[PDB]
């Protein structure tokens, strides 16, 4: 692909996060704590699941920013809506607002309704993930593999502003500890 030029600096926003992640000085790193991190609640918190969101809001134009998920065995990444559903049980979904791929158990899906398999042959340590507002696109590219497409979710109805979407997901296994890191420009 040829998306690296409408490179974004992402940082994370702390008032989205779940109550037990992490999230670095430079708001460019996030992972699960092993206890509540000594937080307020408030409106905004994902409730149920490892999740937060960028601070960067998209209405408009081309936007591609990259993610490190070295190691790590279960995770969630793409974009959705400013006005996703924060509290209780739900589903990655378009129809939710979420445009999203994940890593679950050794294999690798896209949040349709119902979820798609992914072909990936070279495990990523890094996923690229370009938006197009306009033409209603989101695509991931498998960085580790010369950048070769994973998924595109075109007609894509945003319905509204979108923000950058991250799961850093469980670690039952004591095999999930760690971080989803914002790579460099
Ligand atoms: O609205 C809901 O679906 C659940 C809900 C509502 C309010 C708060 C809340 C907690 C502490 C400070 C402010 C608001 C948390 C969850």
């Amino acid at each position: 692909h040829h998306h690296h030029h409408h490179m974004v600096h992402i940082t994370l926003d702390r008032n989205t996060a779940n109550s037990w992640l992490i999230i670095s000085k430079d708001r460019r790193q996030v992972r699960m704590g092993d206890t509540h991190q000594n937080v307020s609640d408030n409106k905004e918190r994902f409730s149920n699941y490892p999740m937060v969101l960028g601070a960067q809001r998209f209405s408009s134009g081309k936007m591609y920013w990259e993610v490190d998920v070295t190691q790590k065995e279960a995770w969630d990444l793409g974009v959705c809506r400013d006005s996703v559903q924060r509290k209780g049980q739900f589903s990655l979904s378009p129809e939710n607002g979420f445009w999203t791929i994940w890593l679950w158990q050794d294999s690798y899906e896209a949040g349709t309704s119902p979820q798609t398999t992914l072909h990936i042959q070279v495990p990523p340590c890094q996923i690229g993930i370009f938006v197009d507002y306009e033409a209603g696109v989101v695509s991931f590219y498998n960085i580790t593999d010369h950048g070769s497409l994973i998924y595109t979710f075109s007609e894509c109805v945003f319905a509204g502003p979108l923000r950058p979407f991250f799961n850093v997901g469980f670690n039952y296994s004591g095999g999930n500890a760690a971080p989803l890191k914002l790579c460099p420009l």
